[PDB]
């Protein structure tokens, strides 16, 4: 159209990142993403309180112990945010299983298959939903698992290194959502250089070779890129599949309307350098372990997931069990 | 009186770390230990040129391609400083295998078979040898895999979390190597403190606590204190098994005379309050990623030993091959 953002849905597929599904809409997003940061955050605005009282109720009318009250008033908690916002817009959102599991395999297996139970017990198909995964090597598998065994589509996030965007595409994940601005402030924390120009941006530049690894070798899997700390980063991925974004930078973007230039597509991925290359198990984790902010962000990533996941659980539980 | 170092032998049993084995004797130690740093340094010492002659000529009788020549050469270089080390020593030497294989399990069995066997040709029992390795989950279990199913003692290196040491114990390894210097290098590089009380060392907390938890529970594996900056933190772990001390530090000890008292013991860990765990895979990589030193610590500490291996080859190829 004119607007930044009408410009980059022409090269990509938008996609809202947050819990806030009331100011969605405003942006008309294709799909949807919500991570335990953001259902925490919008879990306590008084606008939502009618979610969480269903939540806690669908805990105490499932029963059994205190924890699994609190387990399934979360899990519905996730579910029913998900099903508001799967009201206002076309495409899937995007659900994450607890951080905590993100070593487990066999634990983010069954309690995704859990959330797709309850979406499916809320008149919801699972083809309106996006499992979020921790990049872990068991994350991954239990992706491939997911996929393979059960149908369910997934989303795997908190990808950092090159080995995790190798790993899922080979387990054939229906999408990766690489971080961007956390790569920027890995390196603005620890290198020396604070600044980069969009298209030197750290975070763009693991999603620009990912994206052209991925589309140079026919992998189907959605590169979805996420996390931005500002519009120029975003506007140095346009082309890229899909880009989830804030409500705050979709509003900058709607804002100014500057010309916008694709910058990735399949034809320029197809002229990169890249050379296919296959892991298995110690590959990836020592591909991985080279990529040393990748192994720091990765770690941290999952350890602030789960205090998310912690502080809902107690605040939770102060509220249903006094 | 007597000095410091003869003091911290009556209650601990001192090695030196080092692969200058023509500075050990002055210091009498029991074991010694050498790392693909430590090897690195000393190779490229005018004195013992003549070891890496004598690696060198292995080497190239073997043949294969320039990296397996080069394979073999190092392999024997390593073999070489340890049986001249165990010339000047009564106990056990520590041979470390290449940090690249970290992540792979089976790599690091059957080269760990192979420095025992390069040992053995020398006329060296394997008693007198302790292979370390990474203290990744799968070093671990190579480490378990050596030990029961070929009677080979390791020495489990680069161990930060209380994960990693429960891991290894449960394990049954022959040795741990906690570092107790690099954790202080993290607290200080992160947190705001600059310096802390012997006692408040975050390094040796961490060895005291493993210490305890071996003890209580009658875990026979041997708990090393390694990597030190200052000379506090080894008074600080008198009474531990063993301590693998530099030449410098042992130099220091050596010097001045105060009176050191002992500080861990078996009898105070047994009573001492402390809860028995057990750790699968999961649990595991779980709790080690909840320490943050450790995960970064660990994979910095892969990196650099890499890069010492990586250094270490090249010189090499260039004196073999130009």
């Amino acid at each position: 159209m004119e607007s930044a953002l009408d410009q980059l849905k022409q090269f990509t597929t938008v996609v809202a990142d947050t819990g806030d599904f009331h100011a969605i809409d405003e942006y008309k997003p294709q799909d949807a993403t919500t991570n335990p940061s953001l259902i925490l955050a919008a879990a306590q605005m008084p606008a939502y309180q009618e979610l969480v009282e269903e939540a806690i109720a669908y805990g105490r009318k499932l029963g059994g112990s205190q924890e699994d009250q609190i387990k399934n008033a979360i899990d519905k908690l996730f579910v029913l945010f998900g099903a508001e916002i799967l009201k206002k817009i076309p495409g899937r959102v995007s659900t994450e299983v607890d951080a905590r599991l993100s070593f487990d395999k066999d634990a983010m297996v069954a309690r995704a298959r859990r959330l797709i139970e309850l979406y499916k017990e809320a008149g919801i198909s699972k083809d309106r939903i996006l499992i979020k995964l921790s990049s872990t090597w068991e994350g991954i598998q239990a992706g491939k698992e997911l996929e393979e065994q059960h149908g369910i589509h997934c989303n795997m996030t908190l990808l950092f290194s090159f080995a995790q965007a190798v790993a899922c595409a080979e387990a054939g994940v229906t999408l990766i959502s690489p971080f961007v601005g956390r790569i920027l402030d890995w390196h603005v924390a620890n290198t020396d250089k604070k600044s980069y120009e969009p298209l030197e941006d750290p975070g763009v530049k693991s999603v620009t070779k990912i994206y052209n690894y991925y589309k140079k070798f026919s992998y189907k899997t959605i590169v979805m890129g996420a996390s931005f700390r500002n519009t120029g980063e975003i506007k140095a991925l346009a082309g890229c599949d899909f880009l989830t974004i804030s409500p705050k930078l979709l509003g900058e973007l709607l804002q100014d309307n500057a010309k916008l230039v694709p910058v990735l597509s399949a034809k320029a991925a197809q002229a990169s350098d890249l050379e296919k290359i296959h892991l298995d198990e110690k590959s990836f984790r020592w591909l991985h372990n080279e990529d040393q902010m990748a192994v720091e962000k990765l770690s941290d990533g999952i350890r602030k997931f789960a205090a998310d996941a912690v502080k809902l659980e107690r605040m939770l539980t102060e509220r249903m069990f006094n």
